[PDB]
């Protein structure tokens, strides 16, 4: 069993992320996650808040995880990529998930609230059984 | 056992994927892919087809991928990146496999059908035993 | 048990490489890697030595890993990425380590030598238990391909 679970810190992102469960039974490896604020990304290196904290749990047990770029994160008209390549997160980490993006082009890149940029995937690639998006006013999981 | 299954779907791939199945005694993690048609990558984003639907499976069960750049990718005059970082394929996924590459240098350069720039590394990097390379006038399910 | 080995080829290296037996009671996924050596990258690619050569083992047997990029490798002030987004060690690879490394800026960029600008990952994402650093004089079989 491998599960993921999810909790908007912010208001913005509540918006995006109800409490609920969600099942993964296209069995993709990578869960989406979203801006949840629109963003003016400048050239060159900007940080950039998701808005959730995040845990991922197999066999019981809390695990690591991964966020990769989604295929669609960077377009003809936005050379975006993360800066270090793929996001390890370990097991013990409870802060707020955040992005190291590179804007590689010369101009600003506009991104919206709704889009997806990124994917978590489970430490080890286990498909995701359960995708639980916590209440904002709930205790994390310790 | 995990084992990758290749089938090219062009007449171009066709002869880079003779029908054979390979085995991988030397234990490298990766299954290296040919560009199989000679390419010019403009500067910043190119789609790169690379004229293969694959599949992977572990201990008999269709699962997921991911697509990895090789060492050889970027050179000096060549200074080549994936887009995504690495490619994640999901199990479901049966299309063509395609690259972004980004040419993050200031002229276009030649990329011959012959070289492999990317390798496969099956879900949680279980090393590979076969690679089984299929025919290409063949439904398989 | 996931256990990786690291043994410093240089001088330099084995100052900041001393043997010992590291647990890993965080039970972080990856294993921090140094410089040990000031370096001045200039734009573009460069190739970098790490000065060890790595083994991994899972349940006993050697097996590959990976080197990922710390956070701390790309900052406002020096735009750095690894080449090839990571790095894909086969347990049948027995040299020592390099990496890929593109400064993105029109600046050369300096790299002192404490900084860990990367880190390894067992394959299969495995948590290490031990990080066992070896002698720099000695010759040790399990390097062997
Ligand atoms: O893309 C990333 C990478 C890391 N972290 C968090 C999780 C890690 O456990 C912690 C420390 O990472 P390093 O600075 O050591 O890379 O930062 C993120 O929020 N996003
Ligand atoms: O480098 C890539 C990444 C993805 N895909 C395919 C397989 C995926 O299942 C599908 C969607 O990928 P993402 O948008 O989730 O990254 O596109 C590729 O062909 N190449
Ligand atoms: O970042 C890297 C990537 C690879 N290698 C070594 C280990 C690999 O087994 C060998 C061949 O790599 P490829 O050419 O297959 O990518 O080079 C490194 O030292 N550093």
């Amino acid at each position: 069993a491998t599960n993921f679970f999810i909790q908007p810190i912010t208001e913005e992102a509540e918006a995006y992320y109800p409490p609920s469960v969600i099942t993964n039974k296209r069995k993709d490896l990578g869960v989406d996650v979203y801006c949840c604020s629109d963003l003016v990304l400048q050239p060159g290196l900007n940080i950039v808040r998701l808005h959730i904290k995040v845990a991922c749990e197999h066999m019981g047990k809390k695990c690591g995880f991964k966020i990769m770029a989604r295929s669609s994160m960077c377009t003809h008209e936005r050379l975006l990529i993360l800066a270090n390549g793929i996001g390890l997160i370990d097991p013990g980490y409870v802060g707020e998930l955040m992005l190291k993006i590179i804007n590689l082009g010369d101009t600003p890149v506009q991104i919206w609230a709704k889009e997806c940029l990124v994917q978590l995937v489970a430490q080890g690639d286990h498909v995701p059984d359960h995708i639980n998006i916590l209440k904002r006013n709930q205790i994390f999981p310790l």
